């Protein structure tokens, strides 16, 4: 293998592999693309009861990192006139018109900004009847637009919007027009058949395997490969090279919307001045960023200098993704257990800090 092939699975078995063993994690496969040239790391295995190793074909939910394909799709829509991001949902969804949620508009779904939306829809909240019922009875609580709550409510009818301005379901909005723009081959909302014998097992903390609520697509509801998720962080570091509605539905997804203390909040990433020191990538994470409502202030001017992230898990996997524009490098981390995220936001900075340029 070439100097860097050797190189790059030289650190990725110094600060990724011993996870496994730490956190007993069935299997794991992590991607670094730098320079348009891919590199694919895999250990352990897709499913314990099968013996079936992870490869280039294992299929991992991304839970969280769903998102970042929403965010896609919305800045799609947006730019081929489908809709405004001062638009609000009713518009699209006619039985929220004249009612409370329609004061919030989509950016501000998109971006967790509504002021009453928490993290997960209320128990009760169980099929798409009641979801749509929900944001009937949907009252504001903070000023709309000024508290950032982290929140798959939001981002879910943010995305329903979307599909309704594109005349498909989300599930076709994805797989029909946003992942074969992307290049992407294995990358699903729903996973066919004839791809479940590639379809990892998800394992939680007694090492078992389980196998989602109503508007869970566009917040947690994506499975892909590692080769289309290095795939999707080439086009995140070179979006000119790909034709003019993606090109700029993913340049949409770069823009800083407003600022939490050291983060930028982008549609779907989050945003960095590059360099980020490894405790503003931490903090990112932490229980008060992630779990309660945080001021917002507007942005001055956006830093000159970016990078981007995003975290998300299921209960039984795990997944990270980074990438920085001006070095052509990014990270993609899949993982079939939670393991925490500070280890994997840790042993991505150590990467992609000793990398050679
Ligand atoms: C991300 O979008 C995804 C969450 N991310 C993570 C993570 O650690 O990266 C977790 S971890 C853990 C598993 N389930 C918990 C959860 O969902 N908490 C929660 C908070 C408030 C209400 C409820 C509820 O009523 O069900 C649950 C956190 C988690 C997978 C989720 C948010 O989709």
């Amino acid at each position: 293998n070439t100097p860097k092939d050797q190189e790059i699975k030289k650190l990725v078995d110094q600060n990724f592999k011993p996870l496994l063993e730490k956190y007993d994690v069935p299997g794991m496969a992590v991607g670094v693309i730098q320079n348009n040239k891919k590199y694919e790391m895999y250990y352990g295995l897709q499913s314990v009861q099968d013996k079936k190793a992870v490869n280039s074909s294992t299929i991992f939910e991304l839970g969280s990192v769903s998102k970042l394909f929403t965010a896609t799709a919305g800045g799609y829509a947006k730019n081929k006139g489908k809709i405004s991001f001062d638009d609000t949902p009713g518009k699209y969804w006619k039985e929220l018109k004249n009612t409370p949620i329609d004061q919030v508009n989509l950016l501000q779904l998109a971006t967790y900004t509504s002021g009453n939306l928490a993290l997960q829809f209320p128990d009760e909240v169980k099929t798409d009847q009641q979801v749509l019922t929900f944001f009937k009875d949907w009252k504001p609580k903070n000023s709309i637009g000024e508290y950032r709550q982290y929140s798959n409510p939001s981002i879910g009818l943010f995305g329903k919007v979307v599909a309704l301005s594109m005349n498909k379901p989300f599930d076709q909005v994805l797989e029909k027009t946003i992942f074969p723009a992307l290049g992407l081959k294995h990358s699903y909302v729903n996973v066919p058949k004839t791809q479940m014998q590639n379809y990892a097992f998800g394992y939680n903390q007694e090492n078992q395997p389980i196998r989602p609520g109503p508007l869970g697509a566009p917040a947690y509801g994506v499975k892909s490969t590692l080769p289309d998720m290095l795939s999707f962080i080439h086009a995140n570091l070179n979006p000119q090279k790909y034709p003019a509605d993606i090109q700029r539905a993913i340049n949409e997804t770069h823009q800083g919307r407003y600022q939490v203390n050291t983060m930028y909040q982008a549609l779907g990433w989050e945003e960095f001045s590059y360099p980020a020191t490894l405790q503003t990538l931490l903090d990112s994470n932490s229980e008060q960023i992630v779990m309660k409502p945080n001021k917002v202030t507007a942005i001055s001017k956006e830093p000159s200098v970016k990078m981007y992230h995003k975290t998300g898990s299921t209960n039984r996997f795990g997944t990270y993704v980074v990438f920085i524009p001006k070095e052509n490098i990014g990270l993609v981390m899949l993982t079939n257990k939670r393991i925490p995220n500070e280890e994997r936001i840790k042993a991505a900075y150590a990467v992609l800090n000793a990398i050679k340029k």
